[PDB]
């Protein structure tokens, strides 16, 4: 196992993100720049006038139903470690509305995870089939959250005419897409399984244009120290890439094999 | 003494941002929104094009002679403690291009210095008679970053139309000109009294974009400010041709131009 970086975001996240290749000759990736939040080449026009937002007029930490974030959010999902309760839906999730520079609480209260950026421990490396992916080095309990899908926000119109598709993720009224094929974070490097560890949840935080909510990825379980990141990347990416090849997230509950 | 606020910044800087008063009976102002960062209203149309970033290829920390961001700023002026070095023109300050995301370097490197944010500890307090004002409560060696004037982003066509205008900060034209108004929305900033031998200097910082029609105001020390010290800055000519004929200059310096 060949350490081929000690970070592959530069210092840009709280803690270092190594990559390590026990495969083969292959360095450490360069064709793309790391991006620890998102960017944009074309304008996209973002609403971020501050009296659009809505927000809490909270006296306590937001842990009350009172909450107008945790109302709009249907409640506020998380714990006071950060993790989304037992009954939190990963199968259908909600949007999540975090609170913000509006409100009147501070900035530690209880509806704040996201806005704080990835924690856990991962790894860049090189697996035995599937490329490059993404593992975590530690154990991370359900419902936490690991790392936001980042990269260049474009149009539609623009995802139409790029070549390569394979490090889209669909925000679909206007509808949007990220591409982290130039420019991406360490979730352009997860790979797809058909019973993902992770699960992603649309995510308001500074601004609330709901063309372009943010795209958190959650533990669906524990996922063990060791263990490969994966999500599902949904039927737009199968039924095109489903011509070229099968999946081989090796589940006994595959649907793309 | 009469302790009215822990933190008026509500845990959104590094170090809380108390207020006392020891003068009156004023409670903590509560006419306006704190806000860390610069917001709009209505939309500036910020250049965030990443590819229109100018950017560093540096293989070190960019201490170097060779380090493009450093150039763009004439050199980096940041000594390895994050302050202005001594030939920094305080009179005719330059413009700083501090390192980006799309710089090869890293994170940690010398050109970061006010994107890294507040870090000198202030204090809102009341004064004798120029209402709020902010203070250092440690020493703050010379040319030392203390803290950014932050508020709402206006055209200079919608500050024309802004009856309360005692906190407006002027930018730099290009035939297009900007504003910052920190009346309704600001940071500690708003609370910094004139001074005519004043303690800070703004300097003009590009950080995450590089559209030189909003560039950001950072306050530097121009001296050591000791501990208790009261920040100040020249507001500058428009604000006293403004508000001379309302007011005089209180700062009390021996040599005030605005008395
Ligand atoms: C030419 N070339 C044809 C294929 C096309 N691919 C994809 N498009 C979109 N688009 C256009 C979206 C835009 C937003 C609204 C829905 C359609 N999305 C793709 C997403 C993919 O993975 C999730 C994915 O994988 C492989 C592929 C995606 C890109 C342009
Ligand atoms: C009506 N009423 C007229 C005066 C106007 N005041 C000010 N305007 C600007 N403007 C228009 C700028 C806009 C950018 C381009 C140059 C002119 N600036 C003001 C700045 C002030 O203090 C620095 C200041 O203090 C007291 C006052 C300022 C507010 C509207
Ligand atoms: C976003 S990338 C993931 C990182 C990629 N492995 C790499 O090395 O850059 C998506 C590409 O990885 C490969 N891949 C991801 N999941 C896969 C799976 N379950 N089965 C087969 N190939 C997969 C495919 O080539 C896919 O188009
Ligand atoms: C940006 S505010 C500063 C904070 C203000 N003291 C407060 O209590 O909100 C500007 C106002 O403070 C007062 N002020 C600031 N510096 C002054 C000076 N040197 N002399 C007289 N008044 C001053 C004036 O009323 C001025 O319009
Ligand atoms: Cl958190
Ligand atoms: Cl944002
Ligand atoms: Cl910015
Ligand atoms: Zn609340
Ligand atoms: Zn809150
Ligand atoms: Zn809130
Ligand atoms: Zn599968
Ligand atoms: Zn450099
Ligand atoms: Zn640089
Ligand atoms: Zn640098
Ligand atoms: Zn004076």
């Amino acid at each position: 196992e060949r350490i081929v970086s000690r970070d592959i975001a530069r210092g840009y996240e709280r803690i270092p993100i190594p990559c390590v290749n026990a495969v083969d000759s292959e360095p450490c990736p360069s064709n793309y720049k790391y991006v620890s939040q998102n960017c944009v080449t074309s304008p996209m026009n973002i609403d971020r006038n501050i009296t659009h937002l809505q927000y809490c007029v909270c006296i306590d930490d937001c842990s009350s139903s009172n909450c107008m974030c945790g109302q709009l959010s249907m409640r506020c999902w998380y714990d006071k470690d950060g993790r989304l309760l037992p009954e939190f839906n990963m199968a259908e999730p909600p949007l999540i509305f975090e609170c913000n520079h509006a409100c009147s609480c501070w900035r530690n209260c209880r509806n704040r995870v996201v806005q704080n950026g990835l924690r856990a421990r991962l790894q860049l490396y090189r697996t035995r089939d599937m490329g490059w992916g993404v593992r975590s080095l530690q154990d991370i309990p359900p419902g936490t959250f690991v790392c936001e899908y980042v990269g260049e926000l474009i149009s539609d119109s623009e995802a139409d005419v790029r070549e390569e598709d394979s490090y889209l993720f669909d925000l679909d009224g206007e509808v949007y897409c990220i591409d982290a094929r130039f420019y991406g974070n360490v979730s352009r490097f997860i790979n797809h399984h058909c019973e993902p560890n992770l699960v992603p949840v649309r995510v308001f935080m500074a601004h609330q244009d709901l063309r372009f909510p943010r795209i958190a990825f959650f533990s669906t379980r524990l996922i063990e120290a060791g263990e490969q990141l994966g999500f599902d990347y949904g039927e737009r990416f199968w039924d095109i890439k489903g011509k070229l090849f099968s999946c081989r997230c090796g589940s006994p509950k595959c649907r793309h094999s």
